[PDB]
């Protein structure tokens, strides 16, 4: 039903730039845009590129957001196995709620 797509779907370079644009949902409901990949471990995720946003035109929410072929990740767990990178395995950047799930675009690195 909502929209959530980014320009650059695939060949991203660490540190190059994405355009992401949420247009579908509405005024009255806030969403958590963030890039999260597994590990050899379990699983990590990337707090500096942790942010969050609302709708309200319409339910439309473009800005400009980045990638980076290696992030430092850490174990929800207490247990921070290090960086985390998508060479050897894969990243999807979702973004959305508990109550509502927009989607997530699968990222790739050519």
């Amino acid at each position: 039903a909502p929209a959530f797509s980014v320009s650059p779907a695939s060949g991203l370079s660490d540190g190059q730039s994405v355009s992401v644009s949420v247009s579908g949902a509405a005024a009255g409901e806030t969403y958590y845009i963030a890039q999260c990949a597994p590990v050899g471990g379990q699983d990590a995720c990337n707090p500096a590129t942790a942010t969050s946003f609302t709708t309200d035109a319409s339910g439309a929410a473009s800005f400009s957001f980045v990638v980076r072929k290696s992030y430092t990740g850490s174990t929800p767990e207490g247990t921070p196995v290090g960086s985390v990178d998508c060479a050897t395995a894969a990243c999807n950047l979702g973004a959305g709620n508990s109550g509502l799930d927009l989607g997530h675009v699968a990222l790739t690195f050519g």
